[PDB]
């Protein structure tokens, strides 16, 4: 792609509301142009799809957890212990990360209970996990995942 | 809200380019009531706004990382630190956690060159800083911030 | 309950020896109507009972300890595991937190002797458990569980 | 004290609000002598008072923490923080521990929110203070610090 | 014992060949009731007994080492290993401490060869081990373990 | 020195009572030659002295620790910190370790109180010390520092 | 070997190409009598052997990692373990060391990929490792191993 | 470079006194060509030197150690402590790592008193050093950095 398509992801990262006149006149192309451009960055997978950003607070998604988690080491125990991590309801980030050499793992959950019920409680119940380490978190200063053009 | 606007959002939460007469159909309330509870949740702050989903990848983001930072006490450095992290280019993510009582940020760069003068370069010049760790992420198993609704 | 319930409460937590007289006097309100509250607050659970607080130097528990254990994962390891420290003789109190993720044991002995035949050699014998850290208690600043309202 | 006293106290840890009679009656001796030990224990400070129990639900004390303070060595520092530590409201246990050679403060909040702005921020505050790592309780197994006569 | 015969430590503690006529002009008292005191200690087990203070460095004791060595808890793995460790030719010191909750091990070998050979690959055999941390000495700031009274 | 002198240490390190005629038997040499050996082992510094080796429980040394000190960097601080350490009443091991890169402290008390007054209460209060970390010892599987030559 | 054998290598460790006679003039010696010596030093294996400096960046070796890798305990495990990681491609360095008491492996890729792929991977399938840890270098400040005489 | 620069790289990595003639055989092309080859890759940088590989036991280098060294953040402590590092006699390696985001200095002395007063004390006095960590290397499984075509 060119500066022309980064200039449009730069908006549409943040607004994907915003018509086609709109945005036309202010990176200055055809409208047309535009609607082409968009469909053709959609079409070879930059633009993945369209969300609505949903406010976790006004679905009382109070109890934010970061959980570090270590896997046994042999056989397919690590791979295998991510993809259980990912199926968790309420999680919405897995990652492998080097350094502590293990997993962390996002989620949301209403309150204390149902992150014991649905998270904490299946997790202990998984043989090749070797440590666990939850981080609660009390404040989120910053959370715009969406933005990748800074 | 009540258990339709749920059922709305649920479906906004994965594709907002869903037209009126689809979401309409699969939940089975008329058109301008859909489009009416749409505009109020809108208006209540539970939708912040839409969004495109662009693909990493495409951007050439490459270098991922997590990085926990530790501040000292004392004065205001704490909520200052949290506020110096947010507004690093790259960063996306900044948290206070409790266990490590400190803050975990996430962060997007092409490259490891970019990571250090961007970010970890910046970092390392703030005083207030006691510590930091950065794990490398070097596999994203799951990663949809946008699933609010399980 | 309502902010007298509370005022009540404030006083018994502190000393339940004072009169209904006494007490009916500091709060403003007629005896026979604080005796009904207090009986209230039995029934419905909120004050679950009366205790004498007896000084643990007078029964020579001179050897305090605060133990973290952490648990093997899998099966029921983490709930049965709890359950057993519980359990021991000189143990009060049993906490599971997020952090760590472990256990928190709090005990009083009288000796290292005492801790060691009735905690130690006990918690050591232990297959589920992965570790266990022993922090001695060498200093009391305060340890006052009976005050709940400030 | 003999053991006799040590009888008399076993109950007053767990019921404080038995009648006379019914302890004499079952411990085996005069009410008057009852009465008179009882009087002495108190006297000799064996027996510091008496308090009633209250279900911390029952004051929506849902936030419960445990965490460790790390005190700047020098002057007297260490002793100082001790103070601090223990006149935050909510906090109800202040130890100085070896091992980790810090403090640990045992603490109750209603919320989160609560938590923060009473207990976490008046501690960041502190500049004596090196590191500070705050456990969750989310599990109370066992919490009876009155039991003092297993 | 009394204060004579803690005098008469205080001086044997450090040097066990001053005659009895030097110790009882030091302390002021009979040399035949120094004698009897001396003899009396040694039968009641206080001293237990009398050694010549050798210089590691003229044996080339060059490697000196502290290892904490954690062991699996269950069965009596750690009572076994205790005695394991203690057996091992070099080991002078075995203690079990709280904190770690572990053994810390104190050795001495001529050469870093001698040390792997005889301590480190007997210990790494050890099954009932879960982790070891040996601490290379590299100054010995002071070293006076026969000096009880101060 | 030869063989016949390490034979001679060996005998030494256990028992320095021993007569000369008993040691000279054994080794199988003439008494005046083993006289002259040993003189001889006391002027080159070999043999540094005799002492009397006295059971700490005899002296109620009942407080048993082993501290872990960092020290700051810069200036001379690591060196002086090893000295003001060797100095406290009760230290009779001072050493500075690899791995931990720290010093490592072991010293006796007979309680709590007097470790706590004489030992952490004075190390506390010096400014260069970085962290500290006190193991109670609450079981000595053994301690021959005497035993040089196995 | 010599002062002379010393100057020879101290100019060989930086540049193998020099000629005889430029070596010969700087050290001041007959031509033949520095062929003899190096041929001689060869021979005795103090000279292993010559190798050409290869810049990494030339062969886009840009993901350098240092892993610290942790053995289970018993049998033959860490002898093993240490064969298996310096068999891996890539690897280059494998060290055991006293302190964390594990091995230290060095390691160059040309991506993220390739590290996963050749190194991580192969490692989280062997069953003896107990912990890993990856550090990423971003940064070499000096690799002359080459060096030997400063 | 190409695929024959490859093999060329692959051979002088590991022999760089191998004739041309011999090498020209091996992969079969004129040895002028060879000669040619060999030298554009010394003038594009790609060949940095030769070295002869000296053994570090026939210089008595028996003291190898890493060590792990953190700054203190602010200013341009970083970068500063790197450069002061590499200066240090006996260092060879130098690295920023991510994970422990700190410095890795590797070292090689003949002894630990050459040790101790070219690197520990020296380091010891830099002030902007928060933390060290050195691990004694006692076992090289493999040391081949020259390695770089595998
Ligand atoms: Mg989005
Ligand atoms: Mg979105
Ligand atoms: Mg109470
Ligand atoms: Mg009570
Ligand atoms: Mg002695
Ligand atoms: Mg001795
Ligand atoms: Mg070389
Ligand atoms: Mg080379």
């Amino acid at each position: 792609m060119d500066e022309i398509d980064l200039r449009i992801l730069k908006i549409l990262q943040y607004n994907a509301k915003y018509s086609l006149d709109e945005i036309a006149r202010e990176i200055r192309i055809p409208k047309a142009t535009l609607s082409y451009r968009i469909k053709k960055l959609e079409k070879d997978g930059v633009i993945k799809g369209y969300y609505a950003y949903i406010n976790p607070a006004s679905l009382n998604l109070d109890y934010i957890v970061i959980t570090s988690v270590k896997a046994k080491y042999g056989k397919n125990y690590h791979v295998e212990l991510g993809n259980k991590l990912a199926q968790i309801p309420g999680v919405w980030g897995v990652y492998f990360v080097l350094g502590d050499n293990d997993f962390i793992v996002m989620a949301r959950y209403k309150t204390r209970e149902e992150f014991m019920e649905k998270f904490l409680e299946r997790v202990m119940s998984i043989p090749e996990v070797e440590r666990t380490s939850t981080q609660v978190v009390v404040k989120i200063i910053k959370e715009s995942p969406n933005i990748v053009i800074f």
